[PDB]
């Protein structure tokens, strides 16, 4: 996250950091035995780490537990990042308290204008690079699609929206992938891409997960 703030020990209870021998994503708990990512964090062998602020200390709130199955979605496309969205399902369910919640999908889509908090362990420079080991918090609003798309010509479909500012300085970056946008409570984006971070005019593209509640569910219910 370039020019956010700390965000303070488990204040982001639903956020989590996708592990394989080191912090690799971000991502979101949706109950106790779901996960939902993006689909360019896919990987084999995914250890989902809940409870953390800190991901260099064991602190004392955390809870690691290995995933059982992984679902990318079908109709992904890795060249676009069209349907950025992949669930992974914990092998265990973790144990839900004050400091590991899960977050509410979304009933309806997001517009332009609402304010949203994006957080991660990704990447704070834009020029440069430097990665924190607490977890970065950045309220950022949803632009007007017509801004989105005339800042990435011919890339933007009907499942990606644009959130931050095109004065630039204020983004979410690499590492930060993956990770939530939630918007008045209800988990609304996931951290898809972007040109740089925090450049001029080139605003963080995310997934927009109101298009994709029917799949999730669907899938919960059957896997
Ligand atoms: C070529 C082209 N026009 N495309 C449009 C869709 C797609 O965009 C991508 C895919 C991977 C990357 C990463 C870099 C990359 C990876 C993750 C990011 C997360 C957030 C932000 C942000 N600024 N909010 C930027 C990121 C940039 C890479 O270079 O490998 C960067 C952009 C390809
Ligand atoms: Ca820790």
């Amino acid at each position: 996250i370039v020019g956010g703030y700390t965000c303070g020990a488990n204040t982001v209870p639903y956020q989590v950091s996708l592990n394989s021998g080191y912090h690799f994503c971000g991502g979101s708990l949706i109950n106790s035995q779901w996960v939902v990512s993006a689909a360019h964090c896919y990987k084999s062998g995914i250890q989902v780490r809940l409870g953390e602020d800190n991901i260099n200390v064991v602190e004392g709130n955390e809870q690691f537990i290995s995933a059982s199955k992984s679902i990318v979605h079908p109709s992904y496309n890795s060249n676009t990042l069209n349907n950025d969205i992949m669930l992974i399902k914990l092998k265990s369910a973790a144990s839900l308290n004050s400091r590991v919640a899960s977050i509410s999908l979304p009933t309806s889509c997001a517009s332009a204008g609402t304010q949203c908090l994006i957080s991660g362990w990704g990447n704070t420079k834009s020029s440069g690079t430097s990665y924190p080991d607490v977890l970065k918090c950045l309220k950022a609003p949803i632009l007007s699609d017509s801004s989105c798309k005339s800042a990435y010509p011919g890339q933007i479909t009907s499942n990606m929206f644009c959130a931050g500012y095109l004065e630039g300085g204020k983004d979410s970056c690499q590492g930060d992938s993956g990770g939530p946008v939630v918007c008045s409570g209800k988990l609304q984006g996931i951290v898809s891409w972007g040109s740089g971070c925090a450049q001029k005019n080139k605003p963080g593209v995310y997934t927009k997960v109101c298009n994709y509640v029917s799949w999730i569910k669907q899938t919960i219910a059957s896997n």
